[PDB]
C-alpha cells in the first residue's frame, strides 16, 4: 500500500469530461478491460468520487485530437481535430474502482506501450501517471493483428526514458493469463495522495 509513482502527463491530455466506460470508438485492436482500484496511501482506504481520465494512442501510435502525423511538442498544445477516441473518464465507486473497456495501446517512436491516466480529487489534480505492461504480455500482443502490421521497433520498458525516470516498475498492470486466450483483463491497484497538487501536467 505504498505510494504509487507519478509519471509525466506528456503533451496530449485534453481536459474534457467524456464519461464513459467503452472508449474504443472506430479504433482497431485487441480488447482490453482495465480495472483501477484507488486507495488513500495514508489509510489504505478506498477513495470514492474521484474522476479518473485515461488516454492512449491507437495501434499505429496516434492520439485523437492530434491525428496530424508530425506532432511537435510546444508550450501551447491544442487539439487540431475533434476526434476523441481512446479517451474517457470514470468516477470511482464505493470500493475506489473504475473499469474501462479499451484496446491494448500502440507504441510510437521513442516510447514503450502505455496508457496515460490523471486523477482529480477534491477539485485538485491529485495524481498523474502511466500504466505499463509486462514484457511477456507485450510480446504476445505484438504477434497479433493488427499490431503485427506495425513494423517499427518496439521500445522496451527498460529503454523508455519515462519508465526509467519515474519508476515505472510500480505501475505495471497485472493481466490475467486466463484472458490471453473475448477480452484481456487487467487490474492495477493504485495508492495516491488525494491532498497532493500534482505539478506533472504539461500546460
Ligand atoms: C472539477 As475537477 C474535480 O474535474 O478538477
Ligand atoms: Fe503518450
Amino acid at each position: 500500500c505504498s505510494l504509487s509513482p507519478e509519471v509525466g502527463e506528456g503533451p496530449y491530455f485534453i481536459e474534457e469530461d467524456i464519461i464513459r466506460s467503452n472508449i474504443v470508438e472506430d479504433r482497431i485492436g485487441i480488447r482490453l478491460n482495465v480495472t483501477l482500484n484507488l486507495v488513500d496511501f495514508n489509510t489504505c482506504k478506498p477513495i470514492k468520487g474521484a474522476k479518473v481520465y485515461i488516454w492512449q494512442p491507437d495501434y499505429s501510435g496516434i492520439y485523437s485530437g492530434f491525428m496530424d502525423k508530425p506532432r511537435v511538442k510546444r508550450e501551447k498544445m491544442y487539439p487540431k481535430d475533434p476526434r476523441r477516441f481512446l479517451r474517457g473518464t470514470q468516477v470511482t465507486n464505493e470500493n475506489g474502482t473504475v473499469t474501462f473497456e479499451t484496446l491494448f495501446p500502440g507504441h510510437y517512436p521513442g516510447r514503450t506501450p502505455h496508457i496515460h491516466y490523471r486523477i482529480h480529487a477534491n477539485g485538485n489534480v491529485a495524481h498523474i501517471g502511466q500504466i505499463f505492461f509486462d514484457e511477456s504480455t507485450s510480446q504476445v500482443i505484438q504477434s497479433k493483428s493488427p499490431y503485427n502490421q506495425v513494423h517499427s521497433r518496439r521500445m522496451k520498458n527498460e529503454e523508455d526514458g519515462e519508465f526509467t525516470y519515474f519508476n515505472g516498475k510500480k505501475s505495471i498492470i497485472n493481466i490475467d493469463p486466463q484472458s490471453l486466450s473475448d477480452s484481456l483483463e487487467g487490474i492495477l491497484n493504485l495508492a495516491i495522495n488525494p491532498l497532493h497538487r500534482s505539478n506533472l501536467m504539461w500546460a
